[PDB]
């Protein structure tokens, strides 16, 4: 309620087993999705929002990196997919709001920031109720249940089971980086997300590699998120505004005005990956210590 609660600093012991990591990975998720439950019904803060959807975010790659040795039920995973797309949706207009129009310097556009505010305060509306409704709280409760039942049901230590993972992620982040060319849609969302599941997965198993390795390795990831993502704002805006566009007829010259303008941003500004290239060609898989 009305302050925004970020991600819990995970700290694992070297000696802890997947049995313990486990429960302690999910449980970290879980407890940063409920902490942000009354602040997204209640008020319209959007960094409340934006840790709540990242919230949802860890635990789904959390549940990807698990999946092999705890598949999550399939009834679950669509629920969580449903959940992403309701807190996802709110999201995608408030970044629009906030940070991809401001940027944007004809003098319709302050009819077209009153639409949108319009837009992405019954988006969070919506947001609410889907918290609100049973099909929320069932799945929070069933997600728990069943993370308690498979926990002690796993093998290993958390070392074994990080090492492994570990060398895959870093193994498809470098692929999907050298395998990345220019004005190609699909190349830099994968690379993207490798990024993003690179540096969820380092913070679960934060405590198990050395301090000052992945230090340089998690600064080296989040400056490609934020390039990468920056330019992916920027087609999520003029896809958002067209199907605004379509809806809301009367404002179409202001959003294609805010089109032309942000699909120009897209062709002068594109995701400097000779930059990205230069930023991970050093990077070396973190360490067990
Ligand atoms: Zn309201």
């Amino acid at each position: 309620g009305h302050a925004p609660f970020r991600a819990q600093a995970l700290a694992l012991d070297a000696d802890a087993a997947l049995s313990e990591a486990f429960p302690a990975i999910l449980g970290n998720c879980l407890e940063h999705i409920q902490r942000n439950e009354v602040a997204v019904i209640e008020g319209h803060d959007p960094e409340t929002l934006h840790q709540m959807r990242v919230g949802v975010r860890r635990l789904r790659s959390a549940l990807k990196l698990f999946d092999a040795v705890a598949p999550c039920p399939p009834a679950l995973q669509d629920d969580i997919s449903w959940l992403g797309t309701e807190l996802g949706a709110a999201r995608d207009w408030d970044v629009l709001l906030a940070s991809t129009l401001p940027r944007i310097d004809a003098n319709g556009l302050l009819e077209l920031n009153a639409l949108v505010q319009k837009i992405a305060q019954a988006k969070r509306h919506a947001a609410a109720q889907a918290l609100l409704s049973p099909r929320y709280t069932r799945l929070m409760l069933t997600l728990g249940a069943w993370m308690l039942e498979t926990a002690p049901l796993l093998d290993g230590s958390a070392a074994h089971f990080s090492r492994q993972i570990m060398q895959h992620l870093h193994k498809s982040l470098l692929k999907r980086a050298a395998r990345m060319q220019d004005d190609d849609a699909a190349s830099a969302h994968r690379t993207r997300i490798a990024t993003k599941r690179g540096r969820y997965a380092l913070e679960f198993f934060h405590g198990l590699y050395r301090s000052k390795s992945t230090r340089a390795y998690l600064k080296a990831l989040a400056a490609t998120q934020e390039e990468l993502g920056r330019h992916n704002d920027l087609v999520v805006a003029g896809r958002l505004l067209q199907e605004l566009a379509q809806q809301q007829p009367q404002a179409a010259e202001a959003v294609q005005f805010a089109r032309g303008y942000l699909l120009a941003q897209q062709a002068m500004r594109p995701a400097d990956l000779d930059a990205i290239r230069a930023g991970l060609h050093a990077l070396r898989a973190p360490q067990l210590r």
